[PDB]
């Protein structure tokens, strides 16, 4: 496999990147250093993750060491929900750039379609526990993202967690200027997203699969929950190929023409997750992994579900 995919903005995106949600701030710097030493060239970030500063320390040291050049790196971040206001989008992007020690992002996403009342709180609630919406819609927020391309802050814009009607609403926006480059959605063998992926790929949007390992460190993990890394069906495919389960979970979206962003702070795992270019899953391996779909989401949130734009009804 070619190591990069061509986007509808003309740039090439490494198909394998490093995730950073939940990476503790005292470990994420070494994580990203090691990642780069062993060959990673794409890092996935977000402001709501609260660790962009520490990610940035690593990026910067490897650039300084001349281990890599900036052009050889592909750095992604996302606009949080309390910043769906015309007047808040740019500042939100800039805070992220500052923290990352960068002067552009390769890609910037609307993290979720729902806007919330702005303020300090990432999730503002009424006295009864409902998120307090913003009256601002996804079309007006998109217009605000387009502006960031046009300002040089970001090389590409995209969406995250948009449903088909919401992607359509974006694509049908009166006066649309830049199509989304990417829709980053949860995707793994238990939420395989074929409908939304085909809709998006048919429209030339590249899909990035998040939580490709099923996010075992998610904070609301319940013991009863399904586990990809421990799914023996998947372990078997791995053994056949003389690879790890994680290596298969990573190679899977790669062969669907997806980008994939597994998270780790463990040095040996970071090296392991990169050794995914010297083997191929067969077609049969691929269909088999697809068959595991159960419409199971890592990422959903009850306090947000009455919001007019909550994506998952
Ligand atoms: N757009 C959105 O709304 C969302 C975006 N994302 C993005 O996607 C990234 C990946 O998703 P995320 O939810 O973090 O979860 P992942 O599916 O990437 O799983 C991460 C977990 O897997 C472990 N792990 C990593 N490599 C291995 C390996 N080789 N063997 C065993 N365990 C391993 C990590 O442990 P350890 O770190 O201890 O090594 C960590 O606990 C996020 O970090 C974030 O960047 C995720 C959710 C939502
Ligand atoms: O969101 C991430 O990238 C990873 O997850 C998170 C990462 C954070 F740093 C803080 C909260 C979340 C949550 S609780 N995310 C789920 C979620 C948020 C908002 C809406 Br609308 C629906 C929803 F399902
Ligand atoms: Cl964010």
């Amino acid at each position: 496999m070619a190591s990069r995919i061509l986007l509808n903005n003309g740039a090439k995106m490494p198909i394998l990147g490093l995730g950073t949600w939940k990476s503790p701030p005292g470990q994420v710097t070494e994580a990203v250093k090691v990642a780069i030493d062993v060959g990673y060239r794409h890092i996935d970030c977000a402001h709501v993750y609260q660790n962009e500063n520490e990610v940035g320390v690593a990026i910067q040291e490897k650039l300084r060491e001349q281990v890599v050049k900036r052009e050889e790196l592909f750095i992604v971040s996302k606009l949080w929900c309390t910043y769906h206001e015309k007047g808040l989008v740019k500042g939100a992007c800039q805070k992220t750039l500052s923290d990352l020690k960068l002067d552009y992002l390769d890609l910037y996403l609307i993290h979720w379609p729902t806007g919330f009342k702005p303020g300090k709180e990432f999730f503002p609630l009424d006295e009864s526990g409902n998120v307090v919406p913003s009256d601002t819609n996804i079309l007006d927020t998109w217009a605000a993202m387009e502006e960031l391309v046009d300002e040089g802050l970001v090389k590409a814009i995209g969406i995250s967690n948009f449903n088909h009607l919401q992607v359509e609403m974006i694509l049908n926006k009166p006066g649309l200027k830049y199509k989304p480059a990417v829709n980053q959605i949860e995707c793994h063998p238990y939420l395989t997203q074929e409908k939304l992926i085909q809709y998006c790929q048919s429209k030339g949007i590249v899909v990035t699969a998040y939580s490709p390992l099923g996010s075992p460190d998610r904070p609301w993990a319940k013991p009863e929950d399904p586990s990809l890394l421990e799914d023996p069906r998947i372990k078997a495919i791995a053994a056949k190929h003389n690879k790890t389960t994680a290596q298969v979970l990573i190679r899977f979206p790669m062969q669907r023409n997806l980008v994939v962003i597994p998270k780790s702070v463990t040095p040996e795992r970071i090296a392991e997750n990169f050794k995914v270019f010297d083997f191929e899953l067969s077609s049969q391996d691929m269909t088999t992994l697809l068959s595991y779909n159960r419409n199971w989401r890592v990422c959903a949130l009850l306090s947000c579900t009455s919001h007019k734009d909550y994506p998952f009804h």
